[PDB]
């Protein structure tokens, strides 16, 4: 037919949702603009954009939910990293 090759699943998710102790949270950067974002997974957070916070809750699995917010299209959301929130939680 073609030649089709092996689509792995390049990101997977073996990762405890949240462990307490352990806050986890997706850190993001977002462009354009090259803004370093992050969203504690588990709990909805507010992108603080220039003149607009869209609501926005972060899966376990690490993937955004954006609610009513209606983010613009044409975004690029690149993953940076899961890390762990700060000291007082969050993220």
């Amino acid at each position: 037919n073609n030649v089709m090759a092996s689509s792995s699943s390049d990101t997977d998710s073996d990762s405890s949702p949240d462990r307490g102790l352990s806050r986890m949270c997706c850190v993001y950067k977002i462009h354009p603009g090259g803004n370093i974002w992050s969203t504690k997974k588990g709990e909805q957070a507010w992108f603080r954009r220039r003149f607009s916070k869209y609501e926005v809750m972060a899966y376990d699995r690490c993937n955004l939910e954006w609610g009513f917010s209606g983010k613009p299209r044409g975004l690029t959301f690149e993953f940076l990293w899961d890390k762990e929130a700060a000291a007082d939680g969050t993220c």
